[PDB]
Formats: structure tokens, C-alpha cells, sequence
């Protein structure tokens, strides 16, 4: 029997740990969950359900039920695209676009690209994990509270939005090399910003954000290690590819992305490997001195790319050759990506040039739009 998930969200704030993720792994792997006569003695199988984007959960003796039975093909989005507010439009109008790529690579490699620019709020992926966060938070943190953390750019803007969206306030800390959208935007949307000049990176920032919260008793949300940032793209951006995958009649045979915290290509890896192990996750590395605006190297440190059970490659991108990339997308497909996007289709682009790739469809994610790097376009083309 089928129930209801939204009642059982209570196991958000009581399952901890990632062994609940063995659940994910076998109903993906599977396709189906068995039945659960107790759903209450069951919080890691709830709670894995919700993660790979059911919206029921099965319920009775003995019992199974397949992922399109719980919900995780549903179709959400309104056919017309009107939708009653900005909050339940970023929930439902998804998902975000996958646009096959005019951009030919060798070995019948097929670049297709999932365009995270699509969300309502940063015009970034970092919209998904920053509702998951403010949403949960919502349950335990008083209104009026003030909600903080670091940032290259899109989660602040992100947090900004949605922290005043749920009654919060907000600050936003960048570093003194980051974009002036991120610093500027959070200020439009009603938070306080503060740039550290000396701060050469975000994570860098850390230690200043978790002094500043003991001697403030804001609550610091913390993106590099808030679960809810790898269960964001969990049930949003990797099941997305997972569903459009196979309404789109695609032979999936890898995904390609860029790290910041690693959220969303982990969450796309893992769900993605969960279905079938085959499918690489090609990672980009950038290069050593170079800068490269919302992403980072892995030694610099991450969560999920490294706890969790995934296999990557990495391919090096300098930025010149991430902007080289965005050019030639402009080129080939008219549309204007940002430079971590660049970074991953040039990333993708190697291992195909390689011979390490199977011949199939690939699908890479691009972070953000390229209208907000206006200095990198332009020395990229002189
Ligand atoms: C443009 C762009 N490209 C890639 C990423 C990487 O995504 P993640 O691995 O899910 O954090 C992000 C994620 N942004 C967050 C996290 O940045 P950080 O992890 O501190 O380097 C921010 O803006 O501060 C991005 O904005």
C-alpha cells in the first residue's frame, strides 16, 4: 500500500550517518522497495526513499513497490508553467533543462547539458541546496534568526533569497577574489555581506564564519558539511539526469561536472552508479595557481567526493582553457555558460579525446550563466 512521504519527515531529523544510503543503493539497483509494516522502525529506509526522490512510501505486510508506484518519475512540473509562488516554483517547475550539445567530441561522445542556471534565485545550482538547508532549518530555528555562512558567490545569494524567504536574516562572507554579483546581490535581496581582502578562498573563510557564530549565536548553516546539501541533489539534480536519462531515450554512459564542496556531482555519481556502476563521473581538477570562480581542488577538502562510495576520474583544466570551452559552446550551441561549466565540458572533452570513454551519451552539468563573468569573457577573448 501507498502513503504518503510528507508525514514521515520527521526521519530528516533523526536519521544521521550514511549507512542509510545502503537503502538507496539496493531499491535504485532493484527498482522497487519492499513494503514496511512499521514504517516508524524503519528511519533509515523512510529516509533513503525521500532521498532518491519518492514522494510515498510503501506500507503493509509482505508488500513491494517500484520507483514510478513511489513517485520518483512523477512528472511535477504544471504543463502551462504557472505556478502560485517563487518558492513552489523553483520545487516544481523542474527539472532543469538537459540541451544536446551541437559541440562534437570524438569516440561518439555525446555532450548533453543540464543547465543549473534554471533556478529562480542565483541563476546557479546552489538554489537546491540552500531551500533543503533553510527548509529543514525552518522546523527547528525561530524566525527572525539570523542564518549565515561562506561563499564564492551562488550559495549567498541563494541563502539571501531563501533565508527571507523563511522569515531568517542573512550574512553572506566572500572572499576579496570572488565576482561582484555575489557580493552585491546578497545587499539587494535584504542581507549583510562582508569580503575578506586577504582571504585567498573560500574554505579559507571557515575558521572567521565559526568564530563569529560562537560569539554571535548566529546560526552558521554550513554548506561544506550540512547533509542536506548532498540530499539536495539527491532528489533533485541527480535524480533528474537518472528520470531524463530515460524519457529521453539516452544510453547514459557517464556524467561530468566541477567541485566546489562536491554536492551535486557526489549526489549524481552515486545515485547514477546506484542504477548501473558502469557510468563514470568525470571530475575536474583545476590547475595548480590557477583560480577558477565556484570550484576548487579535492585536497583542498570535501566531504561526500571522498566519503562516499563513488568512482571518478579527474581531468586538469586550466581557466584559460575553461574559458576557451565557454567560447566554443557560445559558438556551437548559442548559449553563454559560466566558467566551472566550461571547466567540465573541456574536462569531459579530454577523456573523450583520451579514448577513455565508452561511446554513449554523457551528461554535464553547468553551474551557472556565463552573463555574470564579464571579466573572464573578455580576457578569455584578448
Ligand atoms: C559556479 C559554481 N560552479 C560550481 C560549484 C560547485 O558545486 P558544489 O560541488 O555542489 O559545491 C558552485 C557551488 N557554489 C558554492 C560553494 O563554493 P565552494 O564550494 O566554497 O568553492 C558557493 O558559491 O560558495 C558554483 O557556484
Amino acid at each position: 500500500a501507498l502513503a504518503d512521504i510528507s508525514g514521515y519527515l520527521d526521519v530528516l531529523d533523526s536519521v544521521r550517518g550514511f549507512s542509510y544510503l545502503e537503502n538507496a543503493r539496493e531499491v535504485l539497483r532493484s527498482g522497487e522497495a519492499r513494503c514496511l509494516g512499521n514504517p516508524r522502525s524503519e528511519p533509515e529506509y523512510v529516509k533513503a526513499l525521500y532521498v532518491i526522490g519518492a514522494s510515498r512510501i510503501p506500507v503493509g505486510d509482505g508488500c513491494s513497490h517500484t520507483l514510478e508506484e513511489l513517485g520518483v518519475f512523477d512528472i511535477s512540473v504544471p504543463g502551462e508553467m504557472v505556478f502560485p509562488s517563487p518558492l513552489d516554483f523553483f520545487e516544481r517547475g523542474k527539472p532543469t533543462p538537459l540541451v544536446r550539445s551541437r559541440l562534437q567530441l570524438p569516440n561518439g561522445v555525446r555532450v548533453w547539458l543540464k543547465l543549473e542556471w534554471y533556478n529562480p534565485f542565483s541563476l546557479s545550482v546552489a538554489d537546491r541546496p540552500a531551500v533543503e538547508i533553510i527548509s529543514r532549518l525552518s522546523r527547528r530555528v525561530e524566525k527572525g534568526s539570523l542564518v549565515a555562512d561562506a561563499t564564492s558567490s551562488n550559495f549567498g545569494v541563494a541563502l539571501s533569497a531563501v533565508a527571507r524567504l523563511y522569515g531568517y536574516r542573512a550574512r553572506v562572507y566572500l572572499p576579496g577574489a570572488a565576482e561582484e554579483f555575489g557580493k552585491l546581490l546578497p545587499r539587494l535581496l535584504g542581507a549583510q555581506v562582508i569580503v575578506d581582502p586577504e582571504a585567498p578562498s573560500t574554505v579559507h573563510l571557515l575558521p572567521r564564519v565559526m568564530k563569529d557564530s560562537k560569539n554571535e549565536g548566529f546560526v552558521h548553516v554550513n554548506q561544506y558539511y550540512n547533509d542536506a546539501n548532498f540530499e539536495a541533489h539527491m532528489r533533485g539534480t541527480a535524480r533528474e539526469i537518472f528520470v531524463q536519462s530515460r524519457r529521453g531515450g539516452l544510453a547514459l554512459r557517464g556524467v561530468a561536472g566541477s567541485l566546489g564542496t562536491s554536492g551535486h556531482m557526489s549526489a549524481a555519481a552515486f545515485y547514477l552508479q546506484s542504477v548501473d556502476p558502469s557510468i563514470r563521473a568525470v571530475l575536474v581538477q583545476p590547475a595548480q595557481g590557477d583560480s577558477i570562480p565556484g570550484i576548487a581542488r579535492v585536497e583542498t577538502g570535501m566531504l561526500w567526493i571522498n566519503m562516499l562510495d563513488i568512482s571518478y576520474t579527474l581531468a586538469e583544466v586550466t581557466l584559460e582553457e575553461a574559458m576557451e570551452a565557454v567560447v566554443e559552446v557560445a559558438r556551437s550551441d548559442g548559449l553563454v555558460i559560466g566558467p566551472s561549466g566550461g571547466a567540465a565540458v573541456k574536462a569531459l572533452a579530454k577523456k573523450a579525446a583520451e579514448g577513455d570513454l565508452e561511446p554513449g551519451d554523457y551528461v554535464v552539468v553547468v553551474p551557472d550563466t556565463g552573463f555574470k563573468y564579464l571579466s573572464l569573457v573578455q580576457n578569455a577573448l584578448e
